[PDB]
């Protein structure tokens, strides 16, 4: 349920974050918690407490990111082996009443609505994983029963 593969692009980000976190926001957060204490009482002060949390949360991701950088795996792959869906592949799919929605498959670690918003350890990513330019893919979930048609695969 935890997958190491990560795009080259996505890698740059993870690095970027740890950078922004340790060099740019840790300074900001620690600085406020400072004044907070100088300013007064611990409980009634909401900013002393809020900032303590964001700093606990901040150093937390700092920890996670750091380890995922070393254990993550990059998938530098271009158009040569194409046709089949597997990774970093922008896929288009169809619904009978007309539901059309795009998506490229990339890892959960760093996915946001920015580059591609589908993780590989995901149902759709599983069904659609390796299927030709026009197969009939299925997906199941609690109330979710679903049929989809693979339209086009674009790797760029």
């Amino acid at each position: 349920m935890k997958t190491p593969l990560v795009t080259r692009e996505g890698y740059e980000k993870l690095k970027q974050e740890l950078n922004y976190l340790w060099r740019e926001e840790r300074p900001e957060v620690t600085k406020k918690v400072t004044w907070a204490a100088s300013l007064g009482d611990r409980s009634e002060n909401a900013d002393y407490q809020y900032n303590k949390k964001r700093l606990r949360e901040i150093d937390r991701r700092v920890r996670y990111l750091t380890k995922c950088m070393e254990n993550l795996k990059i998938v530098d792959y271009s158009p040569q082996q194409e046709g089949k869906v597997f990774f970093g592949a922008w896929v288009e799919i169809e619904n009978d009443d007309g539901v059309t929605h795009r998506f490229r498959i990339v890892g959960y670690d760093e996915i946001f609505g920015r580059k591609d918003y589908i993780s590989i350890d995901s149902p759709m990513a599983r069904a659609l994983l390796k299927k030709e330019v026009g197969d009939l893919a299925v997906v199941n979930t609690p109330a979710g029963e679903a049929s989809w048609y693979v339209n086009a695969i674009e790797y760029v």
